[PDB]
């Protein structure tokens, strides 16, 4: 059983948005250090990692650490009430289902049935933040041409590729002319990867949110987004 308040409803059903474009369900592990997800997406071409401290909520009193499986479909149905400035209540009892409270200019309560559901070294050569934004652009604009875009950094340089038979896209950003916020690079590092899940990846991303991207060559790319800075959703890719 547990009791864990988070303020700012709205932004909480956005984060949970963010990272279940590819998923159907998860199971939730809580704990008294904080709340973890981990899953794979359907085509296993993904995998998803969601890590929320007890630090980001105003109260969490764990009891007894629990798995609670639910379907995010339904989740997000009750998540989608809420308000900007609104309080997340989430409870667990003896009873088998997950208690919702969303407390603003009034208190509603829900409840979500808990469901089952079953549940390599990475030596990258190359870190890039950028703002969503970029991301967003420069999948929409690849997948004008082709189904992968390839991603290359070198030494204060971050370009994204695509192309088909005779048509072509390339966005060439750098740190000194600030489309990158920052770059870090040990050699010339390149890869690929699909079009459609980079596209269901950055979709829930703000316009100004950082992201943090590293990968190598021939390599899967980790991308990370922060939440109230102690928060992180975190994407590991296969290349193409």
């Amino acid at each position: 059983p547990f009791e864990i308040v988070f303020e700012g409803a709205k932004e909480f059903a956005q984060l949970i948005d963010t990272a279940s474009k590819l998923i159907d369900e998860a199971a939730f592990k809580v704990t008294e250090d904080g709340i973890s997800m981990r899953a794979m997406d359907p085509s296993r071409v993904v995998l998803i990692d969601l890590n929320l401290p007890s630090s980001i909520f105003s109260k969490y009193e764990v009891v007894e650490p629990e798995t609670i499986g639910v379907n995010l479909d339904h989740l997000k149905k009750i998540l989608k009430r809420g308000k900007a400035k609104d309080t997340l209540i989430l409870k667990k009892g003896e009873e088998n289902f997950l208690e919702i409270t969303i407390q603003g200019t009034a208190t509603r309560t829900f409840r979500v049935p808990l469901i089952d559901v079953e549940e390599p070294e990475l030596p990258f050569t190359a870190k890039v933040v950028v703002l969503g934004e970029v991301l967003k652009a420069a999948v929409k604009a690849a997948s004008l041409v082709s189904d992968s875009i390839k991603f290359i950094a070198r030494e204060n340089e971050f370009i994204m590729k695509a192309e088909g038979e005779t048509q072509e896209v390339e966005i060439k950003l750098t740190l000194e002319d600030e489309g990158l916020l920052d770059i870090e690079v040990q050699e010339e590092t390149k890869s690929a990867y699909g079009v459609s899940y980079l596209s269901d990846m950055v979709k829930g991303l703000g316009k100004a949110d950082e992201v943090t991207i590293k990968f190598g060559n021939e390599m899967p790319m980790q991308m990370e987004y922060y939440i109230r800075d102690e928060g992180r959703l975190t994407f590991l890719l296969a290349p193409r």
